[PDB]
C-alpha cells in the first residue's frame, strides 16, 4: 500500500488490541489438546525438542485479520518433517481449523503464529510400542513481532557481515529445514550488539552471504536483485519477492552471492514473515550506497504488503 | 575394576532398585526450585533452551553410591556458561549438595545426572545484554543410561565414518561448550541405523576425525593412543583416559586424527559418561585388526573403573 497506510492500520489495530479484556489478547498456545496462556503453557522436560532441539518449525503471519500464505508455510513444515524422518502429527485440514479458532479466540487482528513439530519421547520411550508420543506438536499465537519495527523501515538499519561466527553449513544440518538449533545465529546477534549494530549476516566461511538471525539477505546492484541459492532458508518472504520482483520486469537471480558484493550493493534488505522488508542502509559502519532506502526496496515493499489483501495468497480469520 | 566384578555389582544393585517402593525410584528432576518426577516434569515453551536451544547442559555419573568427577564436570559447565554469556545462576556448592540430596533421596545407586542451564524466557534477538542474565536452571536424576550396554561391551560395537553428515565446525558453534543442537549428530545416528551398525564416528569434512553421538573416540596403533585435539568435547572420560594411559605408561597423543587411520588401527574404543570405556570391534562392515577388544582397551577400561572408587577423583554420597 504505502508504508504510512499499513503501519498506521497497524497502529490502530493495535490500539484496540491493548484496550481488550480478553486475556487471551495476549496470546494463546496449544499444549496436549488444550488451549492455554502462552506464559502458562509448559512442555515435557522429556521431549525431545528441548533434550536434543530434535525438532523443525515454521512461522506464519496474520495481518490485518488475513492469515499470509498459510499454506505455503504448512506444505514447507511437512517437507521439513520429511527431511527430518519426523512425522506431521496431525492433517493439515484440522491444524489449518485449530490456528484459526486459535486466532479467533485471541481476537489478535495482526500476529506471529509458530507451529513446532519434535521427535517426542522418543527417546525415553525406546522400549514402548511406536505411538502419538513419538512425535509432538506445540502451537503458538502471539501479536506480531517485528524483526526491524516499523519506524526502523523507514531509514533501514545497520548490519555487519559476521567475522567471529559462520553458518552451520548443509553437511552439518540441512539449512532448508527451518529449525532452533541457532548456536551460530544466536552468536552472530551478540557479535552485531558487539560491534554496535543490530543484524548479523553470516557467510559460509567460503566467502559467501547466506542468511541471517531471522531473515534472508537481498542485494541490489544495478537494477537487478541478486539473494543466495544455497546455504539457506528458503523463504516465504523470498518466495513472495521473487513474485513482486517478476509482477514488475525487475530480474531476480537466485544465486552464489560473494561476500564482496554487498560492498557495492545499490540497496540491500532482509526479509521475513516477522516484519516483512527490512532496509539496511549501514553495513560494517558504513553506508551502503547513499546511506538511503532504494526505489527498488520500496517497490518490493510495496508490493509484499499489497499480497496481504491479494485472495490467492491470503484469507481472512473469521473472528465470529 | 573387572569387568564381569563392576557389572555384577551394577546388576545386583538393579535389582535391589528394582524392587523399590520409593516414589523417586524411577528418578527424580529439579524444576523451579521444586521436586518432580522425570514424566511429570515441565518447562515453560517460552524458555530459550527450547524456543532457540539457547543452553549448555553438562552429565555426570553416580556408580555404586559414589559420584565420579563431579567437580570437574560442574567446572566444565561455568566454562560453557562463560563462553556461551550465561550466568550459571545458582551458587556451586548448592548445586552439589542438592544434587547429591536428589540421589540420595531417590536411592539411586548407578545414575545419570544431567544439569542444563537456558537462557531463560528473554531472547537475545532485540535484547540489550543485560536483560538476559536471568537465566534457568534444571537438573535431572535417572537410572544409569548406557551408550553401550554392559553385555556388549564384554565383544565391542559397530561402527561407521558418516558420509551424509559432518560435525558442526567451530566456527558454527564451539564444541567445547557441550550444547544439545544435536542436528548432525542425530543425523549420524540414522545414518547408523540405515547403514547397518550402531554407533557414528562424524569427520570435520576436512578429512579428520572429530567425535560422535555422546561420545569421544581413541583409536590405538602401535602401543600408542590417539584422540582428536579440536573440534570436539573435551570429555572428562577422555580425560580419565589420558590419566589412566599416564599411570600405565602408556604414550596417548592429543593431535589431528585422520579419517584414514581408524581403518588400520590395532584398536578403537568410544568414551563417555554414559558408559564408561565401549570397544568397537567393527568400522564400516570391517573388523577392526582381528575383531578382538584389545589389550591396551582392556587396561583403560580397568583403570577407569577403578577411579570411581579413588577419593581424588570421587565422593560417596550419604543415602542415610
Ligand atoms: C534462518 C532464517 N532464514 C530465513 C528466514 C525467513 O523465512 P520466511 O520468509 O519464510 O519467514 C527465517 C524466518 N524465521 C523467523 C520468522 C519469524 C520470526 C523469527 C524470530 O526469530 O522472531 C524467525 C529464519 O529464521
Ligand atoms: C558430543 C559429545 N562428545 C563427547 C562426549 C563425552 O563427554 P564426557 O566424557 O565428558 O561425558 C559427550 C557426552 N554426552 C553425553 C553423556 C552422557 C549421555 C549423553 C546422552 O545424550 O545420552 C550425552 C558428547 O555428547
Ligand atoms: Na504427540
Amino acid at each position: 500500500a504505502s508504508m504510512d497506510k499499513v503501519f498506521s492500520g497497524y497502529y490502530a489495530r493495535q490500539k484496540l488490541l491493548e484496550r481488550s479484556d480478553n486475556p487471551f489478547s495476549k496470546g494463546i498456545a496449544y499444549v496436549e489438546g488444550k488451549l492455554v496462556l502462552p506464559s502458562d503453557a509448559r512442555i515435557p522436560l522429556l521431549d525431545e525438542g528441548f533434550m536434543h532441539s530434535d525438532l523443525t518449525y515454521d512461522v506464519i503471519s496474520v495481518w490485518d485479520g488475513r492469515f499470509f500464505r498459510l499454506d505455503d508455510h504448512l506444505q514447507r513444515i511437512l517437507e521439513s518433517c520429511d527431511k527430518m524422518r519426523l512425522k506431521f502429527p496431525l492433517a493439515l485440514s484440522s491444524v489449518k481449523n485449530i490456528l484459526a479458532e486459535m486466532v479467533a479466540k485471541s481476537g489478535i487482528r495482526d500476529a506471529f503464529v509458530e507451529v513446532i513439530v519434535t521427535r517426542g519421547l522418543t527417546g525415553v520411550r525406546g522400549s514402548k510400542p511406536e505411538d502419538l508420543y513419538n512425535n509432538n506438536i506445540y502451537l503458538l499465537v502471539l501479536p506480531y513481532i517485528w524483526v526491524m519495527a516499523p519506524e526502523n523501515q523507514l531509514h533501514g538499519g545497520e548490519a555487519i557481515i559476521t567475522r567471529t561466527v559462520r553458518r552451520t553449513p548443509p553437511g552439518a544440518f540441512d539449512p532448508t529445514i527451518k529449525n532452533l538449533q541457532w548456536g551460530d545465529l544466536t552468536k552472530g546477534l551478540f557479535e552485531a550488539m558487539d560491534r554496535g549494530a543490530t543484524y548479523p549476516f553470516l557467510t559460509d566461511g567460503d566467502t559467501n552471504l547466506t542468511e541471517g538471525s531471522g531473515f534472508n539477505i537481498v542485494l541490489v546492484k544495478n537494477g537487478i536483485i541478486y539473494t543466495p541459492d544455497r546455504g539457506v532458508l528458503r523463504g516465504i518472504t523470498r518466495k513472495s519477492v521473487i513474485d513482486v520482483a517478476r509482477a514488475n520486469s525487475i530480474d531476480i537471480r537466485l544465486e552464489v552471492v560473494p561476500v564482496e558484493q554487498a560492498y557495492h550493493s545499490d540497496e540491500i534488505f532482509m526479509c521475513t514473515t516477522a516484519g516483512g522488508i527490512m532496509p539496511i542502509t549501514l553495513l560494517d559502519g558504513q553506508p551502503v550506497n547513499d546511506g538511503q532506502v532504494g526505489p527498488i526496496t520500496k517497490k518490493i515493499w510495496d508490493g509484499y504488503w499489497e499480497m496481504h489483501y491479494n485472495p490467492a495468497y491470503s484469507f481472512p480469520v473469521d473472528y465470529g
